[PDB]
RNA sequence: UUGAUGUCACGGAACAGGAACUUGAACAACAUCGUUAC
């Protein structure tokens, strides 16, 4: 979640929606699309979370876990 | 504000068509202003 737990005045606040194509080849036109919300990342570049590990687990499940972790390229 | 044994959404170009156009000799002669007198 975001770092201060803030409130905004709805979606349209922090982001704004723009439609997305799916265009043909032969006849390059278009055809039907879909919508979705940008955020911007100049105002909101921060997202902190935690992950609870049991005792017990391993010691070589948790390196794992860190390399995974690191190689992660995208989300969202 | 999620629930876990299973998320290709980096799986998808806001793309495709419409002449700021049409009409116009940089040219020229008759007055203006109202009252006076019995």
């Amino acid at each position: 979640s975001l770092p201060g737990k803030p409130d905004f005045d709805g979606p349209k606040a922090i982001g704004s929606q723009r439609v997305l194509n799916r265009v043909d080849f032969k006849s390059g036109k278009a055809h039907d699309f879909f919508k979705a919300y940008e955020v911007d990342h100049t105002r909101f570049p921060r997202f902190e979370g935690e992950i609870t590990i049991d005792n017990k687990v391993s010691a070589e499940a948790r390196k794992l876990l860190c390399d995974s972790l690191k190689f992660t390229d995208r989300l969202c």
